């Protein structure tokens, strides 16, 4: 694990620099199409992605998983929704399924430790039958965060000798947005009022008592902001975790992962503390709806390219980005060059 | 012409409606797909798609026309480069081509005025060679706009004939800024400074000059801002007009017209200002570079899903959209129901 995290590759500035050159030498005026020439030139530099923007196999990996807290009644969903829509994955009409399959992409079902028998179907890397209730205790042991991050990490990697060029990160677990907001409160040093939701239609009377509960969390972790495995494990879930293996195994596969929404920017947070290395093979996809995203994505200094207001997570706004990757890629390879019409600009 | 306008069709409440229900009752917490729920039952309103967001054939129709205000230096770019560009339209080498054919959309290049010899494989709806210089006089007679406006109108309409259920805009026009910042001026009642920006690459020290120079477009014209004939006619182009033209035959066809940017603004608020009926057909797309964007925005009403700091026009930002549009769609049939699993929430 510090293994991997040692050998996770920088970005290859050579690469990058003849993608920028390239890009000028466009059929357009130069910087004209923005962000999609950073996106560009980002991909570029990206060692799994061989010096040049491009997109083969797509994959969006859901990390599915319950919480104890739930049992503080912070969430309106029923519980078992966790394991009924996860196998609802498995045929295909969930919202991330049905946005992947737009974005040519395949969705990656894997249990992290849902509360419920094994679903079939579905990846098993159940850690136990939901984690622990992050209000009177941590969500689970060291060794048990470091493992999964492990086991995920190597997963995502493995995927890469398949063809997948793009990772998507996803999640699927009732009453996951208290121990993201418990994160991102840490993590950004913000009180907890100013990055508690709704969630998943919690009703605004309800808010009161979710912050509660977030802040108890913190009160008896004592979770050190300085170690993101502490975090993690402490006042995090599995699918959060499962979400951070994501973005560590890809970036030490030198591949670009796209963030969904605001669970996924907890995850992103983590990762980040633990290896900065991971930084520069994080793409955002969507602004999420949620009251904490502003703070989260500060914090990460990252600016969405969709304003969509949406929050349904899954790794939706993630496949809903995907064209735009492949976009910057067709951008780069296909356009005619300036000097073949004999153009010339400042 | 008149009669166009007055044939636009209403949206469809009954459809809408309907589509409102059977998203409410798909596989996800109700609202939590956001703006791509508020589209899909925007979609589902207009006429021409049979009471469904759907998507059949897409195109994006490039209006391309020179303006005499080049003359006043407020354009880096060589003249020709509309001539040019235009020609590479055809060869599909250009940002919008590259683009488009990412989204499966066909490109139409139609010239309305350019000051070049006649392009093979080009529409030609010519005008003149160029408009006038808006400095000093007008850019057309209000003839010339309201045929124009026609002449467009009615081909938008055919292809909708053809199997085109969505269409987007663009243009082409060394020099366009200005005229389009001009009507945005005057729509907006905004002063000239405030929504001059530096289109293709100005440099920043000849800003000053061209600020001067829409003044003196206004001050000279006296355009109407109640009329957006009147204002299209005196401190427009033929490009601007042809936009404007595409927007009131697509709402005539009962058909929803992306946005692009910049330019396309300009272009909206006219149609809108001659057709408010026209409105709710439109659907931005991204949230242009330029200067003067927010203020433009913000007098449509509209808040773009794409933020790209993209600033190439041609229609590109249009084709970016594309696959938002279909997602809409894709959401709206192939999801699963809450029902069919048993599952209630609030
Ligand atoms: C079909 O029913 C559902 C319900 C929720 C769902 C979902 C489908 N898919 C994602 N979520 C989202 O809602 C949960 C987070 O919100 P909260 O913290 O309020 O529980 C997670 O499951 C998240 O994936
Ligand atoms: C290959 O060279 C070019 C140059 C400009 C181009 C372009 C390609 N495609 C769009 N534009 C954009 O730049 C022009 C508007 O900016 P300004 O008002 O400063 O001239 C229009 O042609 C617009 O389409
Ligand atoms: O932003 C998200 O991904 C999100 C917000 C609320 C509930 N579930 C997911
Ligand atoms: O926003 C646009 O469409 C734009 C901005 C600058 C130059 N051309 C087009």
């Amino acid at each position: 694990l510090h293994a991997l995290l040692r050998d996770i590759p920088a970005p290859d500035a050579e690469a990058m620099a003849r993608t920028q050159q390239h890009i000028d030498g466009l059929l357009k005026p130069p910087g004209s199409l923005g962000r999609l020439e950073t996106l560009a030139v980002q991909l570029a530099g990206m060692p799994g992605l061989n010096g040049t923007p491009q997109v083969g196999e797509k994959a969006v990996l859901v990390m599915c998983a319950d919480h104890g807290v739930w049992d503080e009644g912070v969430a309106v969903s029923p519980k078992i929704v966790t394991a009924i829509q996860a196998a609802n994955m498995t045929r295909g009409t969930t919202g991330v399924c049905v946005l992947a399959a737009q974005a040519g992409a395949k969705v990656h079902v894997i249990d992290v430790g849902i509360d419920a028998e094994p679903i079939p179907g579905v990846v098993n890397m159940r850690v136990a039958r939901g984690c622990g209730n992050i209000a009177v205790g941590p969500a689970m042991s060291r060794l048990q965060a470091e493992a999964l991050l492990l086991e995920v990490s190597r997963y995502t990697c493995d995927l890469a000798q398949r063809g997948v060029t793009l990772f998507g990160v996803g999640e699927l677990g009732m009453a996951n947005t208290t121990p993201a907001a418990a994160m991102v409160s840490v993590f950004t040093g913000s009180d907890a009022k100013e990055v508690v939701g709704i969630g998943a239609n919690l009703p605004p009377s309800r808010i009161d008592n979710k912050v509660d509960v977030v802040r108890r969390a913190i009160a008896i972790n004592q979770p050190n902001p300085r170690d993101g495995i502490d975090v993690l494990s402490k006042v995090g879930g599995f699918d959060l975790v499962g979400m951070t293996g994501v973005m560590l195994g890809a970036a030490r596969c030198g591949l670009p992962v796209l963030l969904d929404g605001f669970l996924s920017y907890s995850a992103a947070l983590a990762a980040c503390q633990i290896a900065p290395a991971v930084r520069p093979y994080l793409i955002p996809s969507h602004f999420s709806a949620e009251k904490g995203a502003r703070i989260a994505l500060a914090h990460l200094s990252m600016e969405p390219y969709l304003h969509m207001a949406m929050r349904l997570g899954e790794g939706s706004g993630a496949a809903l980005a995907m064209p735009i990757v492949e976009a910057a890629c067709a951008m780069f390879h296909n356009m005619g060059e300036l000097a073949a019409s004999n153009i010339v600009l400042p």
